[PDB]
């Protein structure tokens, strides 16, 4: 069921900001492993004396990655003053959470009707507030309040390019790299209980939990009305044979963070031979691909969706594949982005669902848990 | 003149350690945009539960990228008892490096014959000492001793594989790039005063002043007995019209630190075709190319040096040439490397001076500065 409970109006995800050290290299890095342009700037050649801060897109994914300058840069200015883009940036906040949590993300930014009303009806309704709305020339307002641990919910919202004070980046530093991402489906949080998590989240949204289909974890993910803001959040499960690796998360990243972004693509099979060519010349690694057993195992479960030839094509690119009532899903995960085992990308391709295609389409891939078990099993003798 | 006047026993460079926020992403860009390979780490894999650090070489260049993890992960170790494989290593030196310089490099490492007699005869000498002689597995000493502002020099030797601790990359994450660099030829630094760091860092090693031949700076260049190690230094010049990019270094790195690398190649247009191939697609730039005009007056500067052919490609490149009474230098320089103008690199190529080539051979580049000027006056009419 889908109460459409949202109290207040959320369109879609916007973008998503990366607090790191230096925003120059991981910026080139994604850019060259993502196929992500680089679009847009704010950084010391257009007057930001405060931060650093890198667009990358590719389809309406947006990809900011940022990085404080020395602050004696703009000692003499004041928040009035300010010559940051982003007012909410802070110095001491971004070397504490980057010093704390290594390369991750530090803002969702979702797209509202009105910014103003989204953080007041938010804080009223529990969230705890990170930045209170501000007006960027007359044009663009941003508001933010705490997610968990040190990733905030960020609120935009436009009266009618990126932000007030970014500048295009020149066509020929911007080199139109594309392997076929074009979204994002959804961003999951690893929390050390559920519960309260999803509590307090829910309570200040109006989220629903999404209608959904013993080694890990315990999950509930988060929608809006429509469905197309998807917040899944993970607690772990202690005590089992193989440790759960939200523990580990949570241990590495010096507790509760974002844990993985999943990226939509319009081709997951040029997208996969894209970054798969490039994982050893600057780009991401793929997570060890199922044994061949899961692939002889996949004719039977998804033969009606996929030729011989496409799921002969996912076995070589390790791909997975699982399915809902409604849905059949094609996802593959990353490597660790960074140093730590802590936050890693996820591919994935929805194909059923069509009235456009609503959101969560297949679900999130639930059955490959026990799929994979099966098959380890299977494969093993 | 040259009266070889060591101190202690100099080899050469043997590696350059980047201290990063995060050292993977560093680590991977650098090797696409350089053509360096990856081929050894110590990480969590390898049981460092410290420090994560990815070497990367080509040629005889050793890139090291340093970054700490989470202090919990070793907060029950002790310095006899540690994980780490580079004892000097400390999270709050680091952490506090990087977010007052932002990426840079904090040492210049040398072989020495005798890394403990090094460091004694160098803090006997005025030096101020960084880390102590450290024995690794019985097999490599290590020292450390200060430079200038957080950069240290130092001191490696070796009884008889980068250093123990340290794996091999797996080869299939090892990918063979190569764009011609081969050795490290210079490393510079950039300090506000040039006496006292000349008299410091003379006075300790022993290095001797290099035989040399109104816009920027003073400098001076520090050699060992073969020349081979070669150490400049910079200070800023104040009240010219264009302001000093030392001091704007000065400023922007808060203090004192390593400006530039030079990276010797062997076929400069190739790592130049090669890198430029690069620039928008996650590698580095380069500077501004020199107006036509000054490739214009290059044939009657090294018209017997280089053929038509050669001049012109170098046209293409953006490649500078200079030349002394023993040698001709090609050099370029890239934009800073991270969000700070801050440190860059230099890819040069030396011809001449053959008896193996000798240190220095053609300089460093003295002559560009005045040819630059006439350059862009004559080119302006
Ligand atoms: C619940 N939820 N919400 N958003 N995303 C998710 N789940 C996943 O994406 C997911 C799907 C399948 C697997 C499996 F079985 F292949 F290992 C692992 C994950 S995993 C650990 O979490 O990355
Ligand atoms: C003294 N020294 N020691 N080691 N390296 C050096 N000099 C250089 O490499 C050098 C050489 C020529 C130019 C010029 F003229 F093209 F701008 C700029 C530099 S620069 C600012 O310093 O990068
Ligand atoms: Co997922
Ligand atoms: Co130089």
């Amino acid at each position: 069921k889908n109460p459409k409970s949202d109290k207040f109006k959320v369109k879609r995800f916007h973008h998503i900001e990366f607090w790191c050290g230096d925003a120059t290299n991981v910026a080139r890095r994604f850019s060259w492993g993502l196929g992500m342009r680089f679009s847009a700037k704010s950084d010391l050649s257009t007057g930001n004396m405060v931060h650093a801060s890198y667009l990358l897109t590719s389809g309406d994914l947006r990809f900011l990655f940022t990085a404080p300058y020395s602050p004696s840069l703009s000692a003499g200015e004041i928040k009035p003053t300010t010559t940051a883009s982003i007012p909410s940036f802070d110095h001491g906040s971004c070397r504490s959470f980057f010093s704390s949590h290594g390369l991750g993300v530090r803002a969702v930014a979702i797209e509202v009707e009105d910014a103003e009303s989204a953080f007041s009806i938010s804080v009223a309704n529990g969230a705890i507030p990170s930045s209170p709305p501000i007006v960027l020339n007359e044009a663009v307002t941003i508001a933010e309040v705490k997610l968990y641990g040190d990733v905030v919910l960020r609120y935009v919202s436009y009266k009618a390019e990126f932000l007030p004070g970014f500048e295009r980046v020149e066509d020929a530093s911007s080199f139109p790299l594309d392997y076929g991402i074009r979204r994002l489906d959804h961003a999951v949080g690893n929390v050390p209980e559920l519960g309260p998590a999803l509590t307090y989240v829910a309570g200040f949204t109006g989220f629903h939990q999404f209608a959904e289909f013993e080694s890990g974890l315990n999950s509930a993910v988060l929608a809006s009305n429509d469905e197309m803001v998807l917040l899944p959040i993970n607690e772990p499960v202690h005590g089992t044979k193989r440790k759960s690796q939200i523990q580990t998360y949570l241990e590495h990243n010096e507790g509760a963070g974002l844990q993985h972004l999943a990226l939509m693509s319009e081709d997951i099979f040029r997208t996969l031979r894209e970054m798969r060519k490039r994982s050893s010349i600057g780009g991401f690694d793929f997570m060890p691909s199922p044994p061949p057993t899961y692939y002889q195992n996949l004719k039977k479960r998804v033969g009606d969706v996929l030729s011989d030839d496409q799921i002969k094509e996912c076995e070589e690119l390790g791909i997975l594949v699982d399915r809902d009532d409604q849905g059949t899903l094609l996802q593959i995960f990353t490597k660790p982005l960074g140093d730590r085992p802590t936050i890693f990308i996820e591919i994935i391709q929805r194909v059923g669902c069509m009235m456009y295609q609503s959101g969560g389409c297949g679900g999130f891939g639930k059955g490959n848990f026990s799929e994979l078990f099966k098959s380890i099993e299977e494969y093993e003798k």
